[PDB]
């Protein structure tokens, strides 16, 4: 396992023990080699439970999530899949390790992508080992795993908006659900019809997830409606899972605009990640899933690998050469290798509309490609009218920087900026210069 030229694939099912378990087993004989390594975590939730795992080993946690003194003389780092690949992309010295682990490799956020493609081009240069931990790995066909204890599995009409009648098994459960739902807007409606029903609930998403999920440790609740984010190792005492098996897809029309089609069937490895919150407990057989639909390869042409491509194509491997998407997942796209690689400055410009302006990688990548520098907002509003934001059904306004009054239209469009509120007032203070 642990030899340089391998990459092994630890696929045990969900709650077998990869992170509890082996994981310390691996890092302990790791450290006993002196192989310098890294652990990538999925979140900050998954680095804290894994502090809780790997307690008493010389680790150095390069995350705030974690508050521990370290001594300076750990061999082994760990951090978040998109620090590994900030950190790559940053002038930043990033140590070549020996031994590269992933947790939750089935992850399909754009700079988790790239870290296994970075990770596995190594390992085939002969360079380093690497072990992707996923009970899920690409390409995946079964959404009904093996559990700890066996799980009710119904296939049933699951709401997607609120509702008077017809649901009656929703509401009339006695226990704690975790439901899956294809976006923030729709949980939020699901969440208001449950809050009206007299159940308490707590919605979780990419950009609240640190904060709402300890309120499912701190406070008593009924309901916990989420995004995806919920498939990477966020672990919930639930009785039931209701699945929608629905997700948004990004998708690059015309290489012009990034639209959010959907909601589309989940893939085999979501629906299976999904299922495996619950039946987690031997000693609790029984926990229920209910899901409402079928599964299918919406990964196939998925905005996500093409943003993969973005961001290995300007990290540097060894001379002119580039890294290569891991090989099960190469043909999620059709790219050329190296045809989104900038020069010094745009590259500096797309890493800093990243890491600082919070914008999509597609979107960084339009501008900086564009030879625009980072604090220059004119492309904000110099779009065409068919690129014109819309708020509460009419054009959206913001003072731009020189103290005028402009709708927003900016000059490529993509729908991840103004999908919910909470994204559009983000990109709303970057039009008018605020970060
Ligand atoms: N899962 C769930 N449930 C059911 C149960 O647990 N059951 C049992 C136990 C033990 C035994 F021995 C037998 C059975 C409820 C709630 S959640």
């Amino acid at each position: 396992m642990l030899k340089k030229k391998q990459l092994t694939v630890l696929d045990l099912h969900p709650g077998a023990g990869k992170t509890r378990r082996v994981l310390p087993e691996i890092v302990r004989e790791a450290i006993k080699k002196r192989l310098r390594t890294v652990i990538l975590a999925p979140t900050r939730v998954v680095a804290a439970e894994m502090e809780e795992a790997l307690r008493g080993l010389p680790v150095r946690y390069m995350t705030t999530a974690v508050n521990v003194t370290h001594s300076g003389t750990e061999i082994v780092d760990l951090m978040c899949h998109a620090t590994f690949t900030s950190r790559l992309l940053q002038p930043i010295r990033v140590p070549n390790y020996n031994l590269n682990i992933m947790d939750e490799a089935h992850f399909t956020d754009p700079s988790s992508i790239a870290a296994r493609g970075y990770i596995s081009t190594r390992v085939e240069m002969g360079e380093a080992a690497a072990i992707f931990m996923t009970a899920t790995p690409p390409g995946t066909r079964d959404a009904f795993p093996d559990s700890n204890s066996p799980i009710m599995d119904t296939e049933v009409e699951v709401p997607e908006r609120a509702w008077s009648s017809g649901f009656d098994w929703v509401t009339d459960h006695s226990g704690k659900t975790v439901w899956f739902v294809p976006s923030v807007r729709n949980g939020n409606e699901i969440a208001a019809c449950l809050t009206k029903a007299g159940k308490r609930v707590i919605q979780l998403s990419r950009k609240t997830f640190e904060t709402e999920f300890q309120k499912t440790k701190n406070q008593e609740w009924d309901f916990v409606i989420t995004t995806d984010i919920s498939e990477m190792g966020a672990n919930f005492k639930a009785d039931r899972v209701i699945d929608s098996r629905r997700c948004l897809k990004p998708v690059i029309l015309d290489g012009e605009r990034v639209i959010l089609a959907g909601p589309m069937p989940v893939t085999h490895a979501s629906a299976a990640q999904r299922r495996g919150r619950i039946g987690r407990n031997p000693n609790k057989p029984g926990d229920e899933y209910m899901y409402g639909g079928g599964c299918a390869e919406t990964d196939e042409g998925h905005a996500h690998w093409l943003e993969a491509r973005m961001l290995l194509d300007n990290i540097y491997l060894q001379d002119g050469l580039i890294a290569s998407l891991y090989r099960p997942e190469a043909d999620k796209v059709a790219a050329i290798e190296g045809e989104f690689k900038l020069r010094t400055e745009q590259r500096k410009t797309f890493v800093e509309l990243m890491k600082r302006g919070d914008l999509p990688v597609w979107l960084a990548y339009q501008v900086a490609s564009a030879g625009i520098t980072y604090t220059d907002r004119r492309w904000c509003f110099d779009g065409t009218t068919n690129n014109t934001i819309m708020e509460d059904s009419v054009p959206a306004e913001v003072w731009t920087k020189y103290g005028e009054k402009r709708v927003l239209k900016p000059r490529w469009m993509d729908a991840r900026v103004c999908s919910d509120h909470a994204a559009l007032k983000s990109f709303k203070e970057f039009a008018a210069g605020k970060r």
